[PDB]
């Protein structure tokens, strides 16, 4: 699958089972979401942005589940407008940019 | 070229002749840059991303020669902490992004 950059480049996951739509975002080294529940076990981290910082939970080892392939990842979470999957979810998946 | 995500997707362009580093960036539907004076016919705008928001100059039909190519675009400027080149000029210069 190639997506061509005239809308953005959106898309149906399941994080731990939970469906949501996220942007497939070269711009970020980091994935972070909103509005699930990740569980107990995280860290606060801190995060940057062209606005400013965040303050977010960090978990590890979750099971994702997106375009037809299976990874884990470190999945940040917060106040987030729109859902993020940054490069270090999109390396474990083989995608990249093309010219 | 392709450019997997292991690392920033990071390049040299050249804005009206000045050269610059920028992030090519699937989840960035503006593109915007810091530390070029592109002049006195802007357009006061806004600009957000993660933690909130700031003030830009935006400019319009602004010549980029990137990536092998010479593209005519929108660009705004304001305090980044790293240039942007988002969708609008990704899409200009038919990159895609590949699964
Ligand atoms: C360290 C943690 C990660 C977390 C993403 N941060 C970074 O990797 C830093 C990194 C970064 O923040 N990358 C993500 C950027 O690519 C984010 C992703 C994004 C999209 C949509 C909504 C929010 C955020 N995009 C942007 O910052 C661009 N924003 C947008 O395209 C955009 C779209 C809709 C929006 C709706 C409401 C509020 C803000 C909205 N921002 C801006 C350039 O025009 C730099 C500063 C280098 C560009």
């Amino acid at each position: 699958p190639q997506f061509s950059l005239w809308k953005r480049p959106v898309v149906t996951a399941y994080i731990e089972g939970q469906p949501v739509e996220v942007l497939l975002d070269t711009g970020a080294d980091d994935s972070i979401v909103a509005g699930i529940e990740l569980g107990n076990n995280y860290s606060p981290k801190i995060v940057g942005g062209i606005g400013g910082f965040i303050n977010t939970k960090e978990y590890k080892n979750v099971e994702i589940e997106v375009l037809n392939k299976k990874v884990r990842a470190t999945i940040m979470t917060g106040d987030t407008p729109i859902n993020i999957f940054g490069r270090n979810i999109l390396t474990a998946l083989g995608m990249s940019l093309n010219l």
